[PDB]
């Protein structure tokens, strides 16, 4: 039971912020809390990081890893039940960073099922037999992946043609054929030999307690194996590859099941600056309602077709999830008329269109949170980005409050056209199971060797801070 | 167990290539393949990478690589004493990337030593207080490592800020204490069960002899620890991006030497024919008059030097120069040198000028001398992977079309106080005692990276 009468609502101190601070740093520790205004809640709620270089380093250790955190995470639900039954929930997800932690709930027995759970990651047991069911239930789990749907699989690509590496499933195929229960047991340890966890925390509960349990879980986690703090000079983020500044390159991928040919569109106009965001999403939200109008309804070139963005490595971008059965090409060729069709509505966004359309992204944009958990999941967006400027949303505003009808001339030609110098296109073609103005369009390559492929190409910056 | 006794030296087959040549490559195996065309000698010496992604995991693990080729080189010792005594000698060597192996000699029994080599270091057993006793000499070894020269560290530096990513020497203080033996001796089947080989073989050598010789050492590998190969990818490669015209510094002072260390850099690029000529005829043009005045004349300090950097695949420009010397005083001399050589090739009409390239050509023009200096020259092809055997004349010929109107060309769009491609870089190191680098996390914090280099 553990006493969930312990309830009433903490009054605000003098140090009142507006926002999450880092009120604990060392080198293992950085603390991020502020507690509830909207709501005057009994619960609260917790996002936790994780970070290992390991989880990135092989397949075989994060099928490990990953099965690690299944059974794992299997485990303690049999004693979890009756808590989470009592409203407590909590998660563990993996990253390609490592794990992840987020804990949610009424403040019953917070810091000590906390600790329970520290401790019970912190040392685990092992079966042998529940190990291999395990590793076979999730073996034929990964075969069973090979025949995706096109717009399904084609996300996988789109997180597999979007990063610094990403083991594939066939990676992992090979992986599964040769591993051992003391193999990942011995290594676990060595697994978790040096972590740094940041904690962010909200809801009903006290700043000094807050400082003695973060305290609390690095202590506990030494106490464990020793885990020593991680280093300034390894903490490292994966960049977003350059193009040769036209070169929009593709490739193509004959499915085996669907005959539908699946294909998806990505740009890069800058990182998330003062200009680009709304950039982006007054784009996506003109390529909305009129391209909703026009190429899904009034073209009908297929069923599944999307316009949206798409944000990767900390860059935003514009993905198209749209899939049906046509030549690619030939589908290029429409979304081209399309682009025709926006050169055209440049000047046809009038003042009422311009108006309708930026109050329509301003409410978009605007919404104070109906949960303690809804503006807590985008504050952790800003977190695994590093951001942590909580009213740059406020900057977004006052862009968008700067945005011009010339500025799209501007957005335009230089990003945005064909002979653009400084244009960032890109599509890949994911063929089928079986298979009114004409521009001058560049022949781009094929793309056979995808290492070769990002072998020879440049990156983007990083911040000047905040 | 072995003397050498083929020295009835081997005809040179229908292979009329002059070079080494890739004949095979497998999943684990890349065998690049040379015959003896020149002096005919019966030795053959032999040129093996050991790849692993292992190698920067920690400076645990760097201390683990490489102590355990420090000790691994000194027990087999133990059993090479007659080979040693034969005269035909080898080489393991460490390597950023993983290590490396040499064998040097006769052309005899290399395979089946060789062989014993191989299944040596792959059931090696470890013994205990022998190892402390070599753990602690190298320890003893890292504490004397602060106390070594600034043109010392000044190439540390070289290898230090040039990278993707490295270890420091404080990061491999306190990991030391981490150090337990069972620790590397679990790595050990841990590093041995995926890491690559590539084959390098050149001598008085047939081919399909050469072909079981490589496929029996690899077999023998795999029979023991089971070496699975890698991904393409997973060969992946490190270097900073510049804002191109903003010159960047950072002082470490020194605890022990009062001298100073000071250096300017500047990469150009890859090893193109441009840059490479580039490079060089800049480097050795400014050479002489620095001799001249620099040196001889104003006599600074004694250890003052100016050359090329050549690595990961990538050219470079060094100033080997230590004397305690005030920092910013010493940079407007420095300057003061780039102002002088600015006026003195203008200065420098058309005599000095043909003569100075005649310099670099016999710079370049040199016959072979043994196996071991080419196959250095060849070591180096092999780690840019280009193995570009003819750029000799190719470079040559390019010299030729160098004019001195064309090198003002390669002055003011890169070298001019204004030059958008400035790529000027110093460090500076104190005594025993723009704007400024915030932090090394700082120095990698923000940046773009390069394009890599097409392989061969």
């Amino acid at each position: 039971e553990f006493i969930p009468t312990n309830f009433e609502i903490l009054p605000l101190e003098k140090e009142a912020t507006p926002y999450p601070a880092l009120i604990k740093d060392t080198a293992m520790s950085k603390l991020w809390f502020k507690q509830d205004d909207k709501f005057f809640l009994p619960k609260a709620n917790l996002n936790f990081e994780f970070f290992s270089p390991f989880a990135y380093v092989d397949p075989l250790h994060s099928n490990m890893a990953y099965l690690y955190l299944e059974l794992l995470k299997d485990s303690l639900n049999e004693y979890a039940y009756a808590a989470e039954l009592a409203g407590l929930s909590y998660d563990l997800q993996n990253t390609i960073y490592g794990m992840y932690l987020s804990v949610k709930g009424y403040n019953d027995k917070q810091p000590i099922l906390l600790k329970k759970i520290i401790e019970k990651m912190a040392t685990f047991e092992i079966d042998e037999k529940r190990f291999e069911i395990i590793k076979e239930a999730y073996m034929r789990s990964l075969n069973n992946f090979r025949a995706e749907q096109p717009h399904q699989h084609a996300m996988y690509y789109l997180r597999l043609l979007m990063t610094e590496v990403a083991w594939t499933k066939d990676e992992l195929k090979e992986a599964l054929d040769d591993v051992t229960l003391p193999r990942l047991k011995a290594f676990i340890p060595q697994l978790l030999s040096r972590l740094h966890i940041e904690a962010l925390l909200h809801g009903n509960i006290t700043k000094q307690a807050a400082l003695g349990i973060m305290q609390m879980v690095e202590d506990t986690l030494i106490e464990h194996a020793h885990t020593k703090p991680l280093l300034p000079s390894q903490l490292v983020r994966y960049r977003e590859v350059q193009l040769p500044d036209r070169g929009w390159f593709v490739y193509q991928q004959r499915n085996e099941v669907h005959n539908n040919s699946g294909i998806e569109i990505y740009y890069q106009t800058d990182m998330q600056s003062t200009s680009e965001n709304m950039f982006l999403e007054l784009f996506a939200q003109i390529i909305s309602e009129p391209a909703f109008n026009t190429l899904r309804t009034k073209e009908q070139l297929g069923y599944i077709v999307f316009s949206g963005p798409r944000r990767a490595n900390g860059i935003q971008g514009l993905r198209f999830i749209i899939q049906s059965e046509k030549p690619p090409h030939y589908l290029e060729s429409r979304v081209e008329a399309f682009l025709i069709t926006m050169e055209k509505s440049i000047e046809d966004m009038t003042e009422e269109a311009f108006q309708k359309h930026i109050q329509a992204l301003a409410i978009r944009r605007l919404d104070k949170p109906k949960k303690l958990s809804a503006e807590s999941a985008k504050y952790w967006g800003e977190i695994i980005s590093q951001q942590y400027n909580f009213d740059r949303d406020n900057t977004e505003v006052a862009y968008l409050k700067t945005l011009t009808k010339e500025d799209i001339i501007k957005f335009y030609k230089e990003m945005l056209a064909v002979d653009a110098p400084r244009r960032h296109k890109v599509s890949v073609h994911v063929l089928a199971r079986e298979m009114s103005q004409a521009p001058a369009l560049p022949q781009p390559e094929v793309i056979q060797n995808m290492t070769e492929f990002k072998r020879g190409l440049p990156l983007f910056p990083l911040v000047k801070p905040h």
